[PDB]
């Protein structure tokens, strides 16, 4: 047998994988997706390696990277969101029926009872209290090659007690939790290699943030802001920046021939279920085998291994193990989990703010003359553009890097803030703007873990993949809204400070799920009668069975999740390393 | 030196390296894109040792994009680069009255516009596409060939002359096209047990024959096949061309290919109009961070595009007020006689009472279609609709006749269905896309500015382009006709009534660098090799030099192996 | 209401249409008046009683 | 410079007691839709600035 099988090569599989080939042990991963985003790094020990051009002879090519990182992309950097778009299939779409009262008389229609059978749609899925934006990507990677790399810590109170807290505790004692903590983030901004420095040299981010820091000096309560953490690193011509992706979590298991000996990634590989020991509940109990299918035509594969990792994000993860509740060989009525009863309970997702300014007027005066000191590279770049094109109203030169602000969560104000640009969609009033005097606002609240909130499996309707069909129950909480409400007013005062919104992006919430940080389906802590697995990320009664991914998450917290549950992937591989090496 | 250096690493520059490649020429391949689209082979499981990766793979092979085809929109859409977007002043009232405004005096400067565009005369949805495989990473796979008339001095024919001898031409082109064919895996099969497409096309046939002008509808040639899980179809593209030239040592080892370089420009011997010369050298650029290389080889091809090959050699005319263009005065036909195709589009929700022909089908033996339609029915019996769930699409065409002197698909592309059209089931739309073809004439132009550039810094495209009379009078006819076949069997579907598409968009532009026999108005001869060059050929759409409807890739692909013959001839 | 001159780029092709030198010259348009100054949703009631 | 405060403004006094209606979302308006032009005839004690 392999030493260790995980299902998923998102950037939690990854690490899994990394540190498990790394302490010397045989692993076996399968993704559900295509290897669909690669670059080429050499291989090492080829001696065709020093001479050798990406993807030539000498090289090797790495999945799972990140697809930002193409030229086209860092050039017209709006056609991105299409990309994002291509790349997320919706979890959960209700059924409808509305009428289409300009049909010609004479084509196929609905009727009030004859209504569509539609591929793709949840019959079971009640609109209300959906997350109706929620969504996974297939690849390796996960969505790791499109995702916009911030990787925040959680805030930790200084309270041990406090009634709310981000990072969850991993021990019972506050003195090693901190510990535990320490070590680990700073391990997983190893991994995934997180920098606050890649947009020191940008007039736009340094003018956004040190007038907000000015701005809220002045202000009854202050707020500080501070660049955002970003796995991502700016490259030797400083046009171009390197967003990292699993390709780096990855690369040695391919560059390197003893690491790549002891690592398999089957692609296009569906890990459909588990096989247990027995189905008895309560009871101790072990995986006996994974059920995986490949996918492509040229099939159903019994892969064995000694320990067995689940990390194929927040639903999937979910489903696998739903899904494995029914052994091997009413309409609405969903799998049971009595082996792991605390499964798909807890759900946590983050509410979001949107909205896009342009800038102030006021502010390019500040761009041609900045008040702070150590500036000289602004104004040079300035006085280039200026004499470069001075017909220009916009001062800030062309190819100027968007901002990457944050304000770090506190229990005053308990949201994540972003002050920065993504690629975005203009429509026919606001495509009239210019890209340098643009800047873009999420804001992402929490929610309290509740144990009513669930993720459910569908006996009798499957996804694309022949999985069980994921049916969100999520309704927030009054202390949730209220917060929401006030997140929502937050984001109208900060954004409001330098600019007005531009027409088409007023403030705004978006569909639940769109932050795609759902968690807490599989989640992990010490609180064993309310958790699916321990601290370890070990699933209860189950020797062998580990978890990762955002799922595991058991707090409602509002940062971005990733570089956290890459510390739980720590954690997790170490006790496999520890059991099974 | 490398006997053949191939700027651009699309299905055309592809063919050109096979066939080199397999001639036993060493030939060098610069690649202004990224590679981004891979499939594996056995060298002579899938990305682990033992595979080779090959890139230019099409995109919509991945399992997602078969299971939710609606979503490849946004891959096509995240793929083309706007050629030429006017520059514009419209002023937003509703901006609040403090931020950052264009005012009457003072227009923004917007990176990625061209103030030498005017609009009226634009091919505003002209795109290109970057990266190894150039468009066929994405495209719809159609390949029909050109239509020959009878008489072969009738005054328009798509098919362009390659020799003044009838008989010759004909027999020239029968070798071409089945080589062409089976280069990028042309079949017509692969829809033949969809009960969508069969319904589509018999029901077409069945009424087109009571009528007293006939039309003859079949199926779409497609690069593709399907595959022994029939659920899954993999569309062809770059890769299939290059497969040999990764997974054979031999042949490996006789190739390069350089991605993210940019081909500047070409420096010739020198550059005296009308006298006889050679390229001396490429000037290429390694984009990647991780300069400016001379690459020297015995002959030197151009298949970036019916845009790009203009612009590259545009830029050639540079050795190494405002809106002034670049002159071409080595190679005077350069940019002139540009053709592309208007299109008409529209979409129907197929007729009611075509579901009892789905439960019962008229024509005698479709066993293969009553068991799915069976199947499904047990399976769904409250489903009005009695198609199966995973039926494949339509893909159906009419031959361009001189008569009607379009070329139709009835098929379905990848679409965003709005707001009051998306409560509708995907198994009974049907859509029409009509390309209609444009008379050469020497004012229609492609041209390229001297003091305005791209975003990889190449002069800027600009089209000046203006339909002729008997041009706008074949798309009314074709508009017409377009209502009147789309309405037999079904009612247009909200939202998607009967337009004509913004110019380019149908990414045909043709005739930029025009190959044949009237040399003195053309660039280049009947072997794609440009006058007064010894060892420079040009490749792709641009060099077809007819009007034409149909879709231009296979006929210029048969111009790539001509021209492939000819250098191997000549530099073996 | 100020002048405009924009191409409607999916007009049939043989129909009436204004180019880059011979726009419309259409009623009820002002062709004195500077977009980015006015007033654009001013407007007036004609009746009795007014507005 | 008054403008964004009345706009900043809004959003502080709508927030209290609902939230945005999808559409309707904080904006300015097309300049004159108000119909409150003023000053056309304008009418005062300064005889020099003033048409009655
Ligand atoms: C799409 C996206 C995501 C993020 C941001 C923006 C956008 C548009 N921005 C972002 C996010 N996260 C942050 O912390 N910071 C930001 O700025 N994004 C979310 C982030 O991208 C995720 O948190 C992260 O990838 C989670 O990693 P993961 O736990 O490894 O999970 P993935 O979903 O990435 O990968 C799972 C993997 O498993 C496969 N799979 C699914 N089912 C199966 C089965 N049955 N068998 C085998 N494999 C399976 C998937 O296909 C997938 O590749
Ligand atoms: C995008 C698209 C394309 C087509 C269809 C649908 C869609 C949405 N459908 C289709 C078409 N053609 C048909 O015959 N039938 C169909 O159903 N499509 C067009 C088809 O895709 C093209 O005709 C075909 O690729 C043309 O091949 P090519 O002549 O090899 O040209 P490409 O544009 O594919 O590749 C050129 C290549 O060169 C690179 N380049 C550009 N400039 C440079 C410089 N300066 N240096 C180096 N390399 C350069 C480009 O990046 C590109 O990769
Ligand atoms: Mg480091």
């Amino acid at each position: 047998p392999y030493d260790v099988f995980i299902a998923g090569s998102g950037p939690i599989g990854a690490t899994f994988a990394k540190l498990c080939v790394d302490a010397n042990l045989r692993v076996c991963m399968v993704e559900i997706g295509a290897a669909d985003s690669f670059t080429s790094k050499p291989m090492k020990g080829d001696p065709n390696a020093p001479r050798s051009v990406q993807f030539g002879p000498g090289q090797v090519p790495i999945p799972g990277y990140h697809k930002k990182n193409e030229i086209e992309y860092q050039k017209d950097i709006d056609r991105f969101v299409n990309v994002i778009k291509g790349a997320l299939s919706t979890c959960s779409i209700p059924t409808s029926n509305n009428h289409i009262a300009t049909l010609d008389p004479s084509v196929v229609s609905n009727s009030l009872d004859k209504p569509f059978i539609s591929l793709g749609k949840n019959p079971a899925q009640n609109p209300f209290v959906n997350l109706g934006a929620e969504a996974v990507t297939r690849g390796v990677g996960g969505m790791s090659t499109h995702w916009t790399c911030a990787t925040p810590e959680f805030f930790a109170p200084a309270d041990f007690n406090a009634p709310h807290r981000e990072r969850p505790k991993l021990s019972t004692d506050a003195a090693e939790d901190a510990r535990i903590w320490k070590d680990l983030y700073a391990q997983a901004k190893e991994i995934i290699g997180t920098s606050t420095t890649e947009f020191d040299h940008s007039i736009r981010h340094n003018l956004v943030l040190r007038k907000y820091n000015d701005i809220f000096q002045k202000e009854n309560v202050i707020r500080e802001f501070s660049p955002l953490p970003l796995a991502c690193h700016r490259l030797t011509d400083p046009d171009y920046v390197e967003w990292h992706a699993t390709d780096r979590i990855l690369e040695e298991l391919f560059t390197d021939p003893v690491k790549r000996g002891r690592f398999t990634l089957l692609t296009n590989h569906r890990c459909t279920k588990l096989v247990f020991k027995h189905y008895r509940p309560g009871e101790e109990n072990e995986v006996d085998y994974a059920l995986v299918e490949d996918l492509l035509p040229h099939s159903v594969k019994k892969i064995y291994a000694r320990s067995y990792v689940v990390a194929c994000g927040a639903v999937a993860t979910a489903q696998v193990l739903a899904n494995s509740h029914i052994p091997p060989d009413e309409r609405d009525a969903t799998i049971p989990t009595p082996l792991m009863p605390m499964l798909g309970k807890y759900i946590t997702e983050q509410p979001m703010t949107f909205c896009q300014v342009v800038l102030d007027s006021s502010l390019m005066e500040v761009v041609r003359n900045p008040p702070w000191p150590g500036l000289d590279w602004w104004k040079e770049k300035v006085a280039r553009h200026v004499e470069a094109f001075p017909n220009d109203p916009i001062p800030i030169p062309f190819r100027d890097p968007e901002p990457q602000v944050t304000i770090k969560f506190t229990e005053e104000h308990p949201w994540h803030v972003q002050i920065h640009r993504d690629a975005f969609s203009y429509g026919a009033v606001a495509e009239n703007m210019d890209t340098r005097v643009i800047v873009d606002y999420r804001f992402f609240g929490y929610t309290e873990p509740q144990e009513a909130n669930e993720l459910v499996f569908q006996q009798h309707y499957r996804d694309a993949y022949d999985m069980p069909q994921p049916t969100f129950k999520f309704t927030m909480s009054q202390d949730d809204r209220a917060r929401a409400r006030r997140m929502m007013d937050d984001m109208c005062n900060i954004a409001l400070k330098i600019g007005g919104y531009l027409p088409g992006s007023e403030p705004q919430f978006m569909t639940p799920g769109l932050a795609l940080h759902l968690a807490g389906t599989t989640r992990c802590g010490l609180d064993t009668q309310k958790t699916v697995g321990n601290t370890h990320c070990k699933v209860h009664n189950f020797n062998n069975l580990y978890v990762g991914g955002n799922g595991v998450i058991e707090t409602g917290f509002a940062a971005n999740p990733t570089l956290t549950s890459i510390c739980y992937a720590i954690r997790a591989s170490n006790d496999i390393i520890a059991k099974f090496g």
